[PDB]
C-alpha cells in the first residue's frame, strides 16, 4: 500500500511512469530532466516495474527522435512513456498525431513549460501543452505534488484501457521541483487497476512478423476522411474511462478526483475556472475569504481532453452570476485562450444562461500567481470586469493588466511557520534545507514544503529558498511573503538586496557575519534594516559561522551551523526535539570517513546553539539614518533595467520597459563588478616575460594588458607599476598587466599557466586586492588598448585587442571563454553569431546581463540565439541574407559605374567591387566610400550611401557545443557544411550536455561517467572531424588551448579565411568533467589532452590540395603514455573505477588503445599521395534545365505527386520495354 | 498593370512571392512542391524581384532546416519566403513562434493539407494551418487561384509594414492544382504598394557588426510574462 | 500461471528481424541525423537505403546524395558538389558493418550483403 | 529478395517516399505472408523518423 | 569488392538524361564536370584501395560487461560539479563543494602554507 | 433567405468585423470547419465564433 514520501512533483510522477512502463525513449529538457534520469539510475539499481523487469532506457539525439522511437515501441508491443516540456513537447507533435491516431497507450509526462518567442524560458506555464491540443493526445492535468503521482496513475491506466495515449502535465518548477510531503503507492497496487483484457490485446493487436499487419498506409479522398472518423467510439470512451480510474485510484488512496471539480460556496456568484497549480493558491484564497462570507468558487479542470461539457456544468454552481477563465499562456491574436474559449463554446452549446464569461491570464514564463493577484481576479468580477486582462504584469502599453494590492492578507492556514533562506551557490544551504525537510516531514507529521529560487550566475549566484511547515495540508504554490524566520547566509546581502522584505512582526531573524559588537554591526547593516529590524520588533540573532566552523574544525564551512540555527530558532520544533533529530541525522548521513567528521559536525551544532544568541539593539536603530551613494557611471539603461533585475525587482518593470521584439543591448556586464572571487591574482612585475598568456587565458577577460607610451600614464597611480616594453616594435611604450579584481572568479588559471619559475601572478584574497587594484583597473581602463602595434592574430598581438565579450556568468574556469573571446579578438567587428542553445547561449546571453560587448568604434559580434536544434541552419540563414543583401550592393555599385558619378566615387566603386570579400579592401573601400557618399540621397548614388552596413565582408559565426553539433543539430550542420558556402563553425566540446545536467552526448568518450552512461559510455565518441573531412571541401580543424595558442590562431586565421565551410573543433573543460585539482589546473589538463594522444590536433584545408598539396596536416605529436595519469584525474572516469574497478580498468585501456589507432590513422592522411582536390566554385551561368528534356522514355509518373503546372505530355511509360526489344519486335511483325 | 493568365493557385501565389521576396530557404512537400521549384527555374532564368535582383534560393535536409533558415535571414534584413504544406510545416512550429517572437516580416505560404494520423494524406484540408494557430503568425486564407494571387500580395505587403509574419494559405490540390483565367500583376505595381518608411526600418532594426545588439535572451520570471505583451500594439 | 505465461508469448519465441528502409533524401538528409543516431547506437537493427541519388517519389528534386553534375531540381545546372560519402561516413563509427551493393553487378554479392549485415 | 531470406520474421519500417508510396498505397498492399500466415510487419512512421521508429520496435 | 574503373564512365553518365541534358544545354559547363566525376571516382577508388590494404584498423566488441550499479559523475568529487543554474538542480542536490572561486588546490595550498598564523 | 461569410483574415480574429458581415436576421449559424481535432469541444472556426457570439452579449 500506500507510503509516506518528501519529494518533488517531478520524481512524484516518476515514480508512476518507471512503475507502468517497459520502454522509455528520452531526451534531456529542463524542467523534465530529473524523470529520465531516474528512470535510468533506477533502471540501473535493478528496479523492477510491475511486470518484475527492470526498465529498457535509451537516449536519443533530439526529442523527436524520441518521439518517434516511442512510437515504433508501442506498435511493436511494448508500453512506452517519455518526459518532455516547451520545445522538446512541440518536436513530438508530428509523432503525437501518429500515436493516437493508431490509438496506442504511449503516456507522455511533461513539466509544462514556455516557449521561445522574443526570449526563451526554462520556466513554468501552458504554452507547449496548448500546441498539443490537437494531436489527439488526452490530457489531464495535476495540481499538486500529490496529484502528481495520482494523476499519473490515472493516465497509464487509463491508457492502456482506452488506447487513447495521454500527456499529464504538471506546471514545470511549481509543481515539478517543489518538494512536499506525500503518499505514494507500491507498484503492487498500480500493478493491482491493469485492466489485463485490454493489455492482453495491445500485445495482440502489435506489430510482429508472426501475424502481420501494414500501418501507416498513403490514403485518397475516397477513404480518408471515413477512416479518420473511425476513432469516435474511443474518444468518447476516454472520458468515463478516466472517471473509472480516478475512482480506482482513490478507493486505495482516498485522494478523489473528476474530470472537473468544485471548491468553494455552493451559492458563490463569482466562480474561476483554473488549470494546473494556480487552483492550490486560488483554493487557498477561496478558504480565507469564505470564511468572511463571500460567495466564490473555483473548477479546477482535470480532463482537459477530451472536454466533457456535461462535467464542466456538473461542477459549476447555478448561483454562478460571472466567471472568469484563467489561462497560463497567450496565442497572440486569437479572440481568447483556450481554456476560455472551450468553456464559451460550453456556455452556448448549453442554451440556457449565460454568467459572462471574463477571460484572463496570469503566471506566464513562471510569474506568480500570489493570493493577492486572485483577491484581484476576483474584486474584478465585482467590480470593473475587464475582460481579456492579465494579473502580475503592469501592463502599462496596452493597458490590460488588473491592479493588485499587496497589502492582502497572509492566507496561509492557521499554524504555519513559513521560511526563507538566502545563500551563496554551494554553501550547502539547499542542501540543508532538503535534508531540514526530510527530517521534520519523516519524524514530526507536520506537511513539508520546499521552493528554491535560483541563480542564473553559474559561480557565487545568490540562491533563495523558501521552506514551509504547518498541521494543515500546504496549498501554497507561490513563494513566501510573510516570513517567519528569515536566515541569512552570506554577510554581502545585507547591504544590497531587500532580505527582510514582509519579515513578520517579532519574526526571528538570523545572519551569518562576524559584526559581532554593537560596533561593526552598526557600521556594517544599512539605516533600512536597524530601522526594520527595529520597529518591526525583530528577534535578531547575528552568528560568525564561518569561524565556528573553523573553530569547531570544519573548515569555515557554513552549512552544518546555519543548519542548527533554523532548528533552534525557527519556531517548528520543540527545542530538545529539534537538536535531538539534528543530531540523529548527522549519523546517518555522515558515518562516511568515520566519527572524527561526524564528531566535529556534532560539536558544530552544539557551539552553534551554545553561541546563538539574541542580538540585543539600541532602539535608536528605530530611526536609523540613510547612506550615501559611492555610485559609479552606469548607463541610462543599467540604472534602469538592468541593476533593478539584478537586485531582485524586475518583476517591478512594467511592460513598457521592454522592447516589443525582446532584444537586449550589448555591454551590460561591464558594469555588474560582482567582485565573488576568493582569492584573485596580484602581479610581480619583477617575474613577468610579457608574454600575454595570462589575459588569452582568463576565461572571464580579468587580466587587462597595458601597453601605454609614457605621457598617458601621468595622472596614474603611485602604485600604476609599469615595465619597460620588451621588443622591437615596443620600446616608447611601458606595459603592465592590470588585474580586475572585480570581474575575476579566482579560478587561478592565469598564474598557474603564467610561465616563469618565480610566477609574474600569485593568487591572494580578493580584500588585499581590491582596494589598491579596484582604482588602478579604472584607471588602466581608460588608456588606449594598442590594437595596431602588433600583428592582430600573434599570442602577443592578440592582447593587445579589444575583447568583445567580457565577464559571462560562467563558471569560474570555463572551457569555454577563454577561445570564444580571442575568437572575437580577431574578428569581432564584423561577425554574426548564431549561438546553438547551451552554455554558449546560457552564459553569452542571460538577461539582463550580457557579456559580449562593442569596440571603441561601436560595432561588435551581431548575436542571437535561434534554438537549440538548428543553430547552423540558422547562421546559414544570416549568411544567405549577406549574399543577397551584398549582391544588391554589387549590382547597384556596379551600375554606379556607367554614371556620371565622381571619377573619385568610381575610382572607389571598382576598388570596392574589386575587394567586396575582402575583409581589408571591403572595409579599405568601403570607408572612402562612406565618406565620399556621405550626405548623398537620391537615386543610386544615395541607394548605395544607404548599403553602408554592407561595405565590409562579415564573418558568420555558427557557435555550439558537442550535444548540439553531434547531436541535435548535427543533421544540420552536416548539410550547412556539405553547401559550401562560406560560414565558420565553432563548436565547444565538454563531450557531454553540460548546461542540463551532464547527460551523455554522442561525443562523449569510451568509458566517460555522464547521465544515461552511469557505467561509463560503452561506446566510441563519435568521430565528428573524419566525418566531415570526407566531404573534401570543408575546412576541418581541431584545436586545444592549453597545447597550443600559436596553433588556435593559426586555426582561426584559415578558418576564417578559406571560402567555403570551416569546422572547428575545440577541447573545453567543464565543471561537469570534473578536474580533481581544479579549473585553474584547466590549461595544464588541455595541454595533457593532446600529450596524451587523447585529442590529437590536425587540420584539413582544401586550398593545399588545389596547390596539388596533401591537406591534410597533424600538428600534436604521437601519444606519450600520459593516457592513464590523464584519464585518472577527471572524476567523470575515476568515480567508475571507485565504483567498477573490474570494468574501469577495462574501458581506460579501450580509451587507451583509440588514442593509438586514431593516431596512427592520423599518420597516413599526412602522408597519402591520394586525396581530394579542390575547387572553390566557378561556372554555371544563367539557365535552366529540367531533368525531363530530350528524354526519350517517361521521366514522371501518373502520381499527384509529381503532377506538375507543365506537365502532360506523352511518353513511352516502359510497360512496352526495351528499345531493342521494342524494335527486334517490329522487325519480326512489319507485316 | 494587369496581365491574363491562366494557371494554378500554386504559381498563380509563387508569381507574387518571386516578387516580393530576396531569399527564399525551401524544401519539397506535395502539394506545395512546385512553388519552390519555379521560384527557383525563374532565378535561374534571371528573373528579377522588385528590387531588380535574382532570388536567392536554397534546399534545406529538412522543412525545419528551412524554418530556422528563413529565421537567420529575416534577423539578418533580407525579406524571405517559404513553401510548405502539413507534416513540412508541423516542423516549422518552434521557428515560427520566434518568428513573430522576434516581430520580422516573414511569409509562408502554405498549400494547407491534411495530417497524417491513422493515414497519411498528400491531399487539402486545414489541418495543418489550425496546427500552427497558436505561433503568432499572421493567417490569410485565400479561397480560389485568382485569391492566391491577390491574398498573397496582401500578406506580403501587410508583412513588411506591421512586422507580424504572414501564414497565407489556399486548400492543397483544390486550388493548388486547380488551373483557371485569372488577371495577374506587374512586378512594378507589386513594388509601388511597398511601405518603404517600413522597408528601411526593418533593414535598421537588423542584426549587423556594425551596430549590433542582441536577441534570443533567456529570460526568467521577473521579466518573461511583460516582454510577453510587449508586442500587443503591433498584433 | 509461469508456463501458461510462457505459452502467450509464442510470437516472441523466434528472433525477428529489424529492418529500415528508405531512399536517398531520407537517409542522406531529413533522416540522416536520426540514421546516424540509431547506427551509433550500436544495437541490432537493420537499415537499407535505396539509392536513386534524388528525392523520387515528389519531383526529382536534388538530394545530398545526387552526384556532381547531375540534373535534379535546384541543381538545374547540373548539381556542383559532390556526392555525401554516406559510407565513409558511418564506416568511421568502427562497430556499424556497412556495404554498398548493385544488383546488375552482383547478385552473389547482395545475398553476401544481405546475409551478412542481418 | 530480402523478403526471400527474412520475410518470416521482420519488421519494416519504412521511411517515406517511393517505398512506402509503391510499398502501401491503400487499398493495394504488396507485401504478403507465406504459405504459414507470416510475413513482414509493415508501418511508415514519417519521413523524418524511419530509423528512429525502427530502432523503437527493436527495443 | 568491385574492381578498378574501366574508363566506362562518361558512356555511363551519357546514357542518362539527368546528366545528358546539361550537355545539350551546358556544353562548355557539363563536359567539365563529368570529368569531375570521372575524376571523383577515381579518388574514391584509390582510397578505397589502400583500406584493404592497411594494417591499421578499427577492433571490435559486440558489448559485453556493465551488470548492475549507478554512479553519477559527482560521487567522491573534490570540487563542484554543478552550478547554481535551475537547469542543474536536481532532487538530491545542494551539499555544498569548492565552486571553484578560490584557485587551484595547490594555489590553496600555498596560500594557507603563507599565512597560517 | 441563405447567406455566408466567408472568413478572410483568420488570424487575428476581429470580431468587430465579423460582425459587420453577418445580417441582422441571421437566425441560425453553421460553421464550416475543414478539420477535425479529437476530442475538443469543437473545432477552431466554430469555436472562435462562439466566442465572438458571447462575448458580444445580445
Ligand atoms: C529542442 C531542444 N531540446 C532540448 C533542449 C534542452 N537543452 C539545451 S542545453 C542542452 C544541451 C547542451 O548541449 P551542448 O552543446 O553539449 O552544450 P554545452 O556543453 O556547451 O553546455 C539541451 C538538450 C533545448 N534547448 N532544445
Ligand atoms: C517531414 C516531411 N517533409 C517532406 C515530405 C515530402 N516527401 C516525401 S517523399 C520525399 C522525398 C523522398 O525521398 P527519397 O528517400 O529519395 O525517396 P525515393 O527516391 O526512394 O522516392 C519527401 C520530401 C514528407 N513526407 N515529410
Ligand atoms: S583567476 Fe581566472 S578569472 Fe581570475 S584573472 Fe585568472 S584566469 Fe581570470
Ligand atoms: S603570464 Fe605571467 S609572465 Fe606572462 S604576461 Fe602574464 S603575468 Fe607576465
Ligand atoms: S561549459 Fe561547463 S564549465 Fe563552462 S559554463 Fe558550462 S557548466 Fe560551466
Ligand atoms: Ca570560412
Ligand atoms: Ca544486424
Amino acid at each position: 500500500g500506500k507510503k509516506m514520501m518528501t519529494t518533488d512533483g517531478n520524481t512524484a510522477t516518476a515514480h508512476v511512469a518507471y512503475a507502468m512502463s517497459e520502454v522509455a525513449a528520452i531526451y534531456p529538457i529542463t524542467p523534465s530532466s530529473t524523470m529520465g534520469e531516474e528512470a535510468d539510475d533506477w533502471a540501473a539499481q535493478g528496479r523492477k516495474n510491475i511486470f518484475g523487469q527492470t526498465l529498457t532506457i535509451r537516449e536519443m539525439q533530439s526529442e523527436a527522435g524520441a518521439a518517434g522511437a516511442v512510437h515504433g515501441a508501442l506498435a511493436a508491443g511494448a508500453l512506452t512513456t517519455t518526459f518532455t516540456a516547451s520545445q522538446g513537447l512541440l518536436l513530438m507533435i508530428p509523432n503525437m498525431y501518429k500515436i493516437s491516431g493508431e490509438l496506442l497507450p504511449g503516456v507522455f509526462h511533461v513539466t509544462a513549460r514556455a516557449i521561445a518567442a522574443h526570449a526563451l524560458s526554462i520556466f513554468g506555464d501552458h504554452q507547449d501543452i496548448y500546441a498539443a491540443r490537437q494531436t489527439g493526445f488526452a490530457m489531464l492535468a495535476s495540481s499538486s505534488v500529490q496529484e502528481a503521482h495520482d494523476m499519473a496513475l490515472v493516465a497509464h491506466l487509463a491508457a492502456i484501457e482506452s488506447n487513447v495515449p495521454f500527456m499529464h502535465f504538471f506546471d514545470g518548477f511549481r509543481t515539478s521541483h517543489e518538494i512536499q510531503k506525500i503518499e505514494v503507492l507500491d507498484y503492487a497496487d498500480m500493478a493491482s487497476l491493469v485492466n489485463q483484457k485490454a493489455l492482453a490485446e495491445f500485445r495482440a493487436k502489435s506489430m510482429n512478423p508472426e501475424h502481420p499487419h501494414v500501418r501507416g498506409t498513403a490514403q485518397n479522398p475516397d477513404i480518408y476522411f471515413q477512416g479518420r472518423e473511425a476513432a469516435n467510439p474511443y474518444y468518447l470512451k476516454v472520458p468515463g474511462i478516466v472517471a473509472e480510474y480516478m475512482q480506482k485510484v482513490a478507493s486505495l488512496t482516498g485522494r478523489s478526483y473528476k474530470l472537473f471539480d468544485y471548491v468553494g460556496a455552493p451559492d458563490a456568484e463569482r466562480v474561476i475556472v483554473s488549470m494546473g497549480s494556480s487552483c492550490e493558491t486560488i483554493e487557498e484564497v477561496i478558504n480565507h475569504l469564505a470564511a468572511k462570507g463571500e460567495k466564490i468558487g473555483l473548477i479546477k479542470v482535470r480532463l482537459y481532453r477530451p472536454f466533457v461539457s456535461e462535467a464542466f456544468f456538473a461542477a459549476l454552481p447555478a448561483s454562478a452570476k460571472v466567471i472568469t477563465v484563467l489561462d497560463r499562456t497567450k496565442e497572440p491574436g486569437a479572440p481568447g485562450d483556450p481554456l476560455y474559449l472551450d468553456v464559451c463554446s460550453a456556455f452556448v452549446e448549453r442554451g440556457e444562461a449565460m454568467p459572462k464569461i471574463l477571460a484572463g491570464r496570469y503566471g506566464l514564463g513562471s510569474k506568480e500567481f500570489s493570493p493577492a493577484m486572485v483577491k484581484s481576479v476576483y474584486d474584478n468580477m465585482s467590480g470593473a470586469k475587464k475582460n481579456h486582462f492579465t494579473v502580475g504584469i503592469e501592463d502599462d502599453v496596452t493597458g490590460t493588466s488588473l491592479p493588485v494590492d499587496n497589502a492582502f492578507a497572509d492566507t496561509t492556514p492557521k499554524g504555519t511557520i513559513q521560511c526563507q533562506f538566502w545563500g551563496l551557490g554551494a554553501d550547502g544551504t539547499v542542501g540543508a534545507n532538503k535534508q531540514a525537510i526530510k527530517i521534520i516531514g519523516d519524524n514530526t507529521d507536520l506537511f513539508a514544503q520546499g521552493y528554491f529560487s535560483y541563480d542564473s550566475k553559474k559561480s557565487g549566484g545568490i540562491t533563495i529558498s523558501h521552506l514551509r511547515f504547518g498541521e494543515k495540508p500546504i496549498q501554497s504554490t507561490y513563494l513566501v511573503n510573510r516570513a517567519d524566520y528569515v536566515a541569512c547566509h552570506n554577510p554581502a546581502y545585507v547591504g544590497i538586496y531587500d532580505i527582510l522584505e514582509g519579515i513578520k512582526d517579532g519574526g526571528t531573524f538570523v545572519l551569518n557575519s562576524p559584526w559581532s559588537s554593537l560596533e561593526d554591526m552598526d557600521k556594517h547593516l544599512p539605516s533600512g534594516i536597524k530601522r526594520t529590524i527595529a520597529n518591526k520588533k525583530l528577534k535578531f540573532y547575528n552568528i560568525d559561522a564561518v569561524k565556528i566552523a573553523t573553530d569547531v574544525g570544519l573548515g569555515g564551512r557554513i552549512n552544518m551551523i546555519m543548519q542548527t540555527a533554523f532548528f533552534k530558532l525557527a519556531g517548528v520544533l520543540p527545542f530538545e526535539k529539534a537538536v535531538d533529530l539534528l543530531k540523529k541525522s548527522i549519523h546517518k548521513a555522515y558515518g562516511k570517513k568515520g566519527e572524527k567528521i561526524v564528531k566535529m559536525n556534532t560539536d558544530a551544532v552544539d557551539q552553534a546553539v551554545t553561541s546563538l544568541q539574541e542580538f540585543k539593539y539600541p532602539d535608536s536603530w528605530k530611526d536609523a539614518p540613510a547612506e550615501t551613494k559611492a555610485e559609479p557611471m552606469t548607463n541610462e539603461f543599467f540604472k534602469n533595467v538592468v541593476k533593478p533585475i539584478l537586485t531582485q525587482q524586475g518583476d517591478k518593470l512594467p511592460v513598457s520597459a521592454f522592447e516589443a521584439d525582446g532584444r537586449f543591448p550589448l555591454g551590460t556586464s561591464q558594469f555588474e563588478k560582482r567582485g565573488v572571487a576568493i582569492n584573485v591574482p596580484q602581479w610581480v612585475p619583477e617575474n613577468c616575460i610579457q608574454c600575454n598568456q595570462c589575459a588569452f587565458v582568463c576565461p572571464h577577460s580579468a587580466i587587462l594588458p597595458v601597453l601605454a607610451k609614457e605621457e598617458e600614464l601621468v595622472g596614474a597611480p603611485a602604485n600604476f607599476t609599469a615595465l619597460e616594453a620588451k621588443g622591437k616594435e615596443l620600446k616608447g611604450y611601458k606595459f603592465r598587466i592590470q588585474i580586475n579584481t572585480l570581474d575575476c572568479m579566482g579560478c587561478g588559471n592565469c598564474a598557474d599557466i603564467c610561465p616563469p619559475k618565480e610566477k609574474a601572478l600569485v593568487m591572494q584574497p580578493l580584500d588585499t586586492q581590491r582596494d589598491a587594484q579596484v582604482p588602478n583597473l579604472e584607471y588602466a581602463a581608460r588608456i588606449p588598448v594598442k590594437s595596431e602595434v602588433l600583428p592582430r592574430d600573434s599570442l602577443k598581438g592578440s592582447q593587445f585587442q579589444e575583447p568583445l565579450m567580457e565577464f559571462s556568468g560562467a563558471c569560474s574556469g570555463c572551457g569555454e571563454t577563454p577561445y570564444v573571446r580571442v575568437i572575437t579578438q580577431l574578428f569581432g567587428e564584423r561577425m554574426f553569431i548564431a549561438n546553438a542553445t547551451g552554455c554558449s547561449s546560457i552564459w553569452g546571453a542571460s538577461a539582463p546581463s550580457m557579456p559580449y560587448k562593442t569596440n571603441r568604434l561601436g560595432q561588435g559580434p551581431a548575436w542571437g540565439n535561434s534554438l537549440f536544434e538548428d543553430a547552423a541552419e540558422y547562421g546559414f540563414g544570416m549568411n544567405m541574407s549577406m549574399f543577397a543583401r551584398r549582391t544588391h550592393l554589387a549590382d547597384l555599385a556596379a551600375k554606379a559605374l556607367e554614371s556620371d558619378a565622381s571619377g573619385d566615387v568610381k575610382e572607389a566603386l571598382q576598388g570596392w567591387l574589386a575587394g567586396k570579400n575582402d575583409p581589408i579592401k571591403s572595409k579599405e573601400y568601403g570607408d572612402k566610400l562612406k565618406k565620399l557618399l556621405a550626405g548623398q540621397k537620391d537615386g543610386l548614388l544615395g541607394q548605395i550611401a544607404a548599403m553602408s552596413d554592407l561595405y565590409t565582408k562579415k564573418s558568420v559565426w555558427i557557435f555550439g557545443g558537442d550535444g548540439w553539433a553531434y547531436d541535435i543539430g548535427y543533421g544540420g550542420l552536416d548539410h550547412v557544411l556539405a553547401s559550401g558556402e562560406d560560414v565558420n563553425v565553432f563548436v565547444m566540446d565538454t563531450e557531454v550536455y553540460s548546461n542540463t545536467g551532464g547527460q551523455s552526448s554522442k561525443a562523449t568518450p569510451t568509458g566517460a561517467v555522464a547521465k544515461f552512461a552511469a557505467a561509463g559510455k560503452r561506446t566510441g565518441k563519435k568521430d565528428l572531424a573524419r566525418m566531415v573531412m570526407t566531404y573534401g571541401y570543408v575546412y576541418v580543424a581541431t584545436v586545444s588551448m592549453g597545447y597550443s595558442k600559436q596553433q588556435f590562431l593559426k586555426v582561426l586565421k584559415e578558418a576564417e579565411s578559406f571560402p567555403g565551410p570551416s569546422l572547428v573543433i575545440a577541447y573545453a573543460t567543464c565543471i561537469n568533467q570534473g578536474l580533481r585539482k581544479g579549473m585553474g589546473k584547466s590549461q595544464d589538463v588541455m595541454n595533457t589532452a593532446v600529450k596524451s594522444g587523447y585529442w590529437p590536433l590536425f587540420r584539413y584545408d582544401p586550398r593545399l590540395a588545389a596547390q596539388g598539396k596533401n591537406p591534410f596536416q597533424l600538428d600534436s605529436k604521437a601519444p606519450d603514455g600520459s593516457v592513464e595519469e590523464f584519464l585518472m584525474a577527471q572524476n567523470r572516469f575515476a568515480v567508475l573505477d571507485r565504483s567498477f574497478p573490474e570494468d574501469a580498468k577495462r574501458l581506460r585501456a579501450q580509451v587507451a588503445h583509440e588514442l593509438d589507432v586514431r593516431f596512427k590513422e592520423l599518420e597516413h592522411m599526412a602522408a597519402t599521395n591520394i586525396f581530394e582536390s579542390f575547387a572553390p566554385a566557378g561556372g554555371k551561368a544563367d539557365g535552366s534545365v529540367d531533368f525531363g528534356e530530350g528524354a526519350e522514355f517517361c521521366t514522371r509518373d501518373d502520381t499527384p505527386m509529381m503532377a506538375r503546372p507543365d506537365s502532360g505530355e506523352a511518353c513511352d511509360q516502359n510497360r512496352a520495354g526495351t528499345s531493342e526489344q521494342q524494335g527486334d519486335l517490329s522487325k519480326r511483325t512489319k507485316k
